[PDB]
C-alpha cells in the first residue's frame, strides 16, 4: 500500500461531475472542481483543466492525471505550511499518509485547524489524537473513512486498508 492506493480506496472514482459530501462539484478521484454552486462554473473549470470540451465527463486517464497532481499538490502544500511541515516531518511513513489523506480531503487550511491533534501527533500521543479527531464534523460526515484514517494514525499500519 501507498498513498495512491490509500486514496483511491477512500475517494473512489467518478468520471462525471458530482457533489461531495460537502456539496461541492467534484470529479474523478475526489478532484474538487469548484466551491461555486454552479454546474457551469464546474463544467467550465473542468474543461479548462482538462484542456478539451469535456461536457461533464472525463476519461479514466484524465482522472488519473488529476489525481496525480492533486496528490503532488498536497505533499507540496504540507511541506510549505509552517504548522504541518514539522508534524509531517516527525511522522513515520505510514502516518504521513494519513496526514496527507487528511489534507487532500479538507485542505491545508482545514487541517491546520486541528491544533491540538497536530501537537498530540507530533508528540506521539496516538490515542489522544485518535480520540480528538473523532470529535470533528468530518467524522460524522465520513465516519467510514475517518475511522480508517484514525486507525492508521493510531496503529501506524495499513490494517485499515488491508481487507481483513
Amino acid at each position: 500500500m501507498n498513498i495512491f492506493e490509500m486514496l483511491r480506496i477512500d475517494e473512489g472514482l467518478r468520471l462525471k461531475i458530482y457533489k461531495d459530501t460537502e456539496g461541492y462539484y467534484t470529479i474523478g478521484i475526489g478532484h474538487l472542481l469548484t466551491k461555486s454552486p454552479s454546474l457551469n462554473a464546474a463544467k467550465s473549470e473542468l474543461d479548462k483543466a482538462i484542456g478539451r470540451n469535456s461536457n461533464g465527463v472525463i476519461t479514466k486517464d484524465e482522472a488519473e492525471k488529476l489525481f496525480n497532481q492533486d496528490v503532488d499538490a498536497a505533499v507540496r502544500g504540507i511541506l510549505r505550511n509552517a504548522k504541518l511541515k514539522p508534524v509531517y516531518d516527525s511522522l513515520d511513513a505510514v502516518r504521513r499518509s494519513a496526514l496527507i489523506n487528511m489534507v487532500f480531503q479538507m485542505g491545508e487550511t482545514g487541517v491546520a485547524g486541528f491544533t491540538n491533534s497536530l501537537r498530540m501527533l507530533q508528540q506521539k500521543r496516538w490515542d489522544e489524537a485518535a480520540v480528538n479527531l473523532a470529535k470533528s464534523r468530518w467524522y460524522n460526515q465520513t465516519p467510514n473513512r475517518c475511522k480508517r484514517v484514525i486507525t492508521t494514525f493510531r496503529t501506524g499500519t495499513w490494517d485499515a486498508y488491508k481487507n481483513l
